[PDB]
């Protein structure tokens, strides 16, 4: 999480819903192995897209309410919030290339 924003339900309002720019919100949980697998990828992405994409992580174990709120199907769940509006989303993990493509395609 070297360059990742750890969100909470409480902070979600101001940090995501009242955001400006592109925020990639990765919903995760300690037990959800693949979240840990993508974590370094998300950090690399965060570094690569510094100032272009705000990479964020949201711990659902601590913040369950977010899952129902965003009809989360299963974690890891990446929600790409442009100014509080979900521009795109991804259920499950991604490879670095595909993730870069996905993000780039949204950022445009």
């Amino acid at each position: 999480s070297d360059k990742i924003i750890h969100l909470t339900d409480d902070s979600f309002d101001t940090d995501v819903l009242k955001a400006d720019g592109a925020i990639l919100v990765d919903f995760w949980a300690e037990w959800c192995g693949p979240c840990k697998m993508i974590a370094p990828i998300l950090d690399e992405i965060a570094d690569e897209y510094q100032g272009k994409l705000t990479v964020a992580k949201l711990n659902i174990d601590q913040n369950p309410g977010t899952a129902p709120k965003y009809g989360i199907r299963g974690i890891p769940t990446l929600l790409l919030f442009k100014n509080g509006e979900v521009a795109a989303t991804k259920v499950g993990a991604l490879s670095k290339g595909q993730l870069k493509e996905f993000l780039d395609a949204n950022l445009a």
